[PDB]
């Protein structure tokens, strides 16, 4: 089962053929790619908000219009879906999802309204792909650049009616039925504690700093019941790497950044006529992103390490968490960064995948976003700049959807590719909940 | 080879599984969807802006967010593509290209500059696939609900500097190396009338009432030269349908309106804050269209039944134009009803090469385009508008990429799907130029 080593544009973009990505006909290297039998291990990646526009932008700055993410763009079989959330009152369809109703669908494969987790318009409870797999005797690992209470990753072991309810405090006040001293399963971070995945990394330490109102660890600090549970705490690279075994004996907690983890790329944020009134702009690096830090890539290659002793086999999802985060912020070189981040962690998922032979990568996201690439001299509306690519020309970016602080996600279907044994069913139109299914019984998770 | 009967949501939305769009594992379909047999016709659709925001905003619209395009959506063999084109002086790449140089991509297999049709940046003519199909003796058909000069269906048959170059006039003023009188192949009018494809319908009747400045023809109007050089005119849908024969000696040219077809449904513009200030909106048919115009799914039909008595096979390219029209107008209702049209247009297309057995059908885009979903509560900088969708809920559009009075197109990556022999060429990260290698070589065009 081959992946698409390279489909950059294979010469002279100016000349007959020249920007062609393919060097043959395709027919028998499909026929390859598709394979029914049994998954052993499913890795997930999730570029949060990262739509069709989302990939095209960071290709341009990062590769060049003709070039190609090693990562993000070799998988072979593509399809585009469907996201719409539920209207929680008429039950009817809310075109536009956040992260949590979204993350939601693909976990438990049932549609959701804005802003629940693990729960279903009624607020009934749904099983998890990762606590059905956990179930199932598979490693289990949850992986994100994110706080771990953030929607996303907290979709897979949680649920709550409110994605905001991340610790005890915001609990009682926001999720009272949930609010373990109301006789509630808890809190994000306390549901977080009890699923108890063997392999989960991320930001967030801030709310393990809160305490249990009720229960056996009344008093203690989430972070106090994690080491009295059991938990391995790391917290920086060095550590991290140090971890030789994780298991339902010894699970590995990762907490590297009091809230999200710090962004790969700086760079100013998109401003009125930007593209007009302003230079263009060349990302840089961030100084504090740190050695310190593990990055995407890293936190990916040590869970599957460690996921991997593990012979029955794993789930393992993995979300590039910031290009939302800064499309939100109309901050070009942040949401790029994070897209390229991304991509890293896509090439140790694949490269893993290839030779293990058994194992289903997917790389998708929960919704589209709002960045929108258009004509240099665009006199817009919104928020726009001028960046400086790696083909030496300007590409502008616009952020036109928001009078607010914070620009809208939208409801566009957008891209969602596989590689690897039932990787056939990301192929055409599918909706969200598909993928619940496809990865349930890809696993043959009964 | 199976096309996608249903894909719709299999149940209650609400309900665990309701919302899933597939009914089993796909990857038995999908081996039998793939076939390296040589095509003996094609029949390319696009939809002129028509990128995956376009069609989730009909989709949702006229068949509800659980809904399925019979057509559009049908296709099992998908992917996405990079449009990008070139600038003129550097040779470097331009983000967002226009309908011209995209036409120009697929039609020749190279990169151009915005506004070029038929030549590259050194403004040095390429073969269209339409001249190469009937070089090979195959019936060609270029079909169109725009004038027929206008960039899309002109791109098959005209080599001009400038779009703008419609007939003689324009053409010494803006293409003078073009221009007839001094020598050149002349405007996109009289190179179309040279080209003679077999079956040529859209509308642009108002070029035709020019008069040639130079050549054989010196003095009539273009109208005449075409008479006098053996087309077969109609003007109305009684007329189109009694045309029975289509060829070299015979060729038809159907002529329905002196601009742009008239567009299928009307509806308000969008408006600054037009979702908070003004009532949700429900589309109307517009009453002009007229059961004296032929619709883009009758003229498919026909132009189907004509080119199919050649036993060579036949290429057409039909083009759902007026969706990116109503796009830049920021009027959702025109955008929309534009989508639904070409939807039956592809759906006769797939209806026949399902029978058939030897048609690729390809349904994409030139580029993508402005219209993005986004929550109904957003207040937005642009243009916005809330619409009444099948679902009986309310869905919003916004425009907000321009300060103009036309709203600019997009760069992002879109959607391209295809069903038949060598469709598998679509699938996975693909270039618009690679759409010209694809077709040449399934027809075998050598
Ligand atoms: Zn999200
Ligand atoms: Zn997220
Ligand atoms: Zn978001
Ligand atoms: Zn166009
Ligand atoms: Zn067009
Ligand atoms: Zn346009």
């Amino acid at each position: 089962m081959p992946v698409l080593e390279n489909r950059a544009a294979q010469g002279d973009i100016t000349a007959p053929g020249g920007a062609r990505r393919l060097t043959g006909d395709q027919t028998a290297a499909l026929r390859d790619s598709l394979s029914d039998k049994p998954a052993k291990n499913i890795i997930l990646l999730i570029g949060d908000g990262m739509g069709d526009s989302e990939i095209t932008a960071a290709r341009n700055y990062a590769e060049g219009a003709g070039g190609f993410f090693k990562g993000i763009d070799a998988l072979p079989l593509t399809g585009q879906y469907t996201h719409y959330a539920l209207n929680k009152k008429t039950g009817k369809p809310d075109y536009v999802t956040d992260s949590a109703a979204s993350a939601t669908a693909w976990s438990t494969g049932v549609k959701t309204y804005n802003g629940a987790l693990g729960v279903d318009i009624h607020e009934k409870d749904h099983p998890t792909i990762l606590e059905m797999a956990k179930a199932a005797g598979l490693a289990t690992g949850n992986v994100s650049t994110a706080e771990l209470q953030d929607a996303t990753p907290a979709a897979l072991v949680a649920h709550v009616t409110s994605r905001k309810c991340y610790g005890p405090s915001a609990t009682s006040e926001k999720c009272p039925g949930n609010a373990l001293e109301k006789g509630g399963k808890g809190s994000i971070t306390e549901q977080l504690l009890n699923a108890r995945a063997d392999v989960t990394l991320g930001g967030g330490a801030k709310t393990f700093a809160e305490t249990a109102t009720a229960g056996e660890w009344q008093g203690k600090t989430l972070r106090e019941q994690a080491q009295a549970r059991g938990y391995q705490l790391v917290s920086d690279a060095a550590s991290l790497n140090s971890v030789t075994e994780a298991n339902q004996q010894k699970p590995l907690l990762g907490l590297f950044a009091d809230g999200n983890m710090p962004v790969r790329w700086l760079g100013p944020k998109a401003t009125y006529h930007g593209n007009i009134d302003k230079p263009a702009v060349t990302c840089t690096p961030n100084p504090q992103r740190n050695d310190s830090v593990p990055t995407l890539a890293q936190m990916t290659d040590k869970a599957i390490e460690l996921l991997s002793k593990n012979e029955k086999g794993f789930f393992l999802q993995v979300e590039g968490a910031s290009i939302d985060k800064q499309d939100h912020a109309a901050n070009p070189c942040g949401q790029i960064g994070e897209t390229v981040d991304l991509d890293e962690a896509v090439q140790r998922a694949l490269e893993f995948a290839k030779k293990e032979g058994n194992t289903l990568v997917i790389v998708t996201a929960d919704h589209a976003h709002a960045s929108q690439i258009v004509a240099p001299d665009t006199k817009a509306p919104g928020l726009t700049q001028a960046l400086n690519t790696k083909d030496g020309a300007v590409m502008v970016m616009s952020y036109g959807n928001s009078e607010e602080d914070s620009q809208e996600q939208t409801g566009s279907q957008l891209r969602i590719a596989a590689y690897g044994p039932h990787a056939a069913n990301v192929v055409g139109l599918t909706d969200q909940t598909d993928l619940f299914y496809t990865m349930k019984a890809a696993l043959g998770l009964k």
